[PDB]
């Protein structure tokens, strides 16, 4: 297991993929959360280019935090995550948006509000255990 | 540090006190949570006689979960918790209600919906680290 909260310095651009494998720490009846934030600095209070928050079994909210203030969230009731199961998240940086795959299924997208090149850090936290975390760095 | 999620088998009655010392794992801008649940069985999906959930810097909700269904929550905007600080929670079982002290200050109360003798387990979880947990057992 990787430590949670998990923080890794990161850079992103079109073609980058962030892969996360983990499991919720509670049954869905107890409403565990999962949060992935792409930050503009290593500091936890820095701006967030992409905030992804799952309330397992209930909903997902996505937003940005710019100059310290939250912007307009996008709320989804799509819920591909399965109660009591390990999940694999694959986040792709496409030219126009982030695409979130859950267990290989396209499940959410979020249009860029800030260039992905502004990201310097990724944090994964809340009610999960993690077994894998990777940011790909294969493209120019 | 005690492991989080933290679970301890427990019994409560009038005069019992549950003491918890810990710290949030994130700054308040990031909205870390704290949850304390008094359960009717050791199973995490069991009923909850007293659910106490803090969204640090924002609000507190209290409720019960009976026969698998959440009842009517009580919402408070009282926020004695301080950003970036260790806190001490003291929960007293009074004849009529639970009284929650935060850093020695009376901060929330919740009238009994189910007898406290129905409790068999206490769970402390979400975005905190813990250094102390105690249930007192000094009274008849
Ligand atoms: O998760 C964030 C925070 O709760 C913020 O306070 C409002 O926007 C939501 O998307
Ligand atoms: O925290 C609980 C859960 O969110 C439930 O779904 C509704 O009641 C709230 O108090």
């Amino acid at each position: 297991l990787l430590p949670v909260p998990y923080t890794e310095a990161a850079s992103l651009s079109t073609g980058s993929t962030v892969t996360i494998k983990g499991r919720p720490l509670a049954c869905f009846l107890n409403e565990p959360y999962l949060q992935v934030d792409f930050h503009t600095e290593m500091k936890e209070e820095s701006d967030i280019v992409f905030h992804f928050q799952v309330c397992f079994g209930r909903r997902v909210v996505m937003n940005s935090r710019e100059y310290g203030a939250w912007k307009q969230q996008v709320e989804s009731k799509n819920m591909p995550f399965q109660d009591g199961q390990e999940f694999e998240l694959s986040i792709s940086v496409l030219p126009d948006k982030y695409q979130v795959m859950v267990n290989g299924q396209s499940s959410y997208t979020f249009d860029h509000r800030i260039k992905p090149e502004a990201v310097k850090m990724v944090q994964v936290w809340r009610d999960i255990s993690l077994t894998k975390f990777n940011v790909s760095y294969l493209k120019r």
